[PDB]
DNA sequence: AAAAGCGTACGC
DNA sequence: AAAAGCGTACGC
């Protein structure tokens, strides 16, 4: 049997309906066991959004900066929507407490708690599946790990890693999101480069670490100018976005005891 | 001009 | 509340 890790924030958008009025929080758990049958998952675990994480804010304090702004400029009856969408999401989740093991920690991400229990007992299953529309969980598919995403209804394998994202394996996912970054994210990448020209530049160079020994690359275009003067960026940007790496010490950032409760939770968790 | 990179609206 | 989302289509 398999395990499931449900993006638990992500999956709630699911049921934001502008046109439907009634509470969703038994339809949301109820979703999730239905999705716990159909990747045939003996252990589901939940998580949830606490905060911007602190790791990432210590790397780039303007990370998800757009996100006060965004929701400050919203419509009267997208505020009256969303209050009420919010308070329901808050309830599903109360409601999924009940139920699977379900995970907030303060200032972590759930894409921290994501990788590291996939890490952590993932091997103790046949196969792991991803429950989020997130395409850079795709930095943790392996043979044995894969996704999916319900707003696409698509899943993502390993096999598949060129199809989606446009690259060769996971690396070059990881060096692709660092030299372009994500605006959703208020992560700035080089100035000029986005997919086919981050994806040509990687092939030729190599992957980010790579690229940075030989800068200045040869070239007059104005993108090669601005990827010259990009060095700090480019290594900040390879710790917001290599999630395999970095997991861990995104949840130590709020507390070496809170990464000790989580580890000793997890491995609870499988046990059972 | 053309593509690319870029910015924005919207469904779930 | 340093709360609170993704990919996608689409146009310049
Ligand atoms: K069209
Ligand atoms: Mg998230
Ligand atoms: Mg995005």
């Amino acid at each position: 049997r398999n395990l499931m890790i449900v993006d638990g924030t992500n999956l709630g958008f699911r049921f934001k309906h502008n046109n439907s009025k009634k509470p969703f929080a038994s339809s949301y758990v109820s979703t999730i066991q239905s999705l716990a049958k159909s990747y045939s998952a003996r252990t589901t675990i939940v998580l949830g959004d606490k905060g911007k994480s602190v790791f990432r804010l210590e790397h780039l304090p303007e990370y998800k900066g757009n996100r006060d702004e965004k929701y400050a400029q919203r419509t009267e009856e997208e505020k009256a929507l969303d209050e009420q969408f919010f308070e329901y999401l808050k309830d599903a989740f109360e409601l999924c407490k009940t139920t699977f093991p379900t995970f907030t920690i303060r200032g972590v991400e759930a894409d921290d708690m994501a990788a590291y229990i996939v890490k952590l007992i993932g091997h103790l299953y046949d196969h792991v599946w991803l429950i989020s529309t997130k395409g850079d969980w795709d930095t943790l598919l392996t043979d044995k790990v894969s996704r999916f995403s319900f707003t696409t209804r698509r899943e993502y394998h390993l096999r598949d890693m060129y199809e989606h994202h446009n690259v060769d394996d996971v690396e070059q996912f990881i060096s692709l999101k660092a030299i372009m970054g994500d605006l959703g994210d208020n992560i700035r990448g080089v100035e000029g480069i986005g997919a086919k020209r981050g994806y040509n530049i990687i092939r030729e160079f190599g992957n980010v670490l790579d690229i940075i020994d030989q800068l200045p690359l040869p070239g007059k275009q104005k993108y090669i100018q601005n990827l010259n003067a990009s060095e700090e960026l480019l290594f900040r940007n390879l710790i917001l976005v290599d999630l395999p790496t970095y997991c861990v010490d995104a949840i130590a950032a709020v507390g070496q005891d809170v990464l000790d409760k989580f580890t000793k939770d997890i491995l609870e968790i499988a046990e059972q």
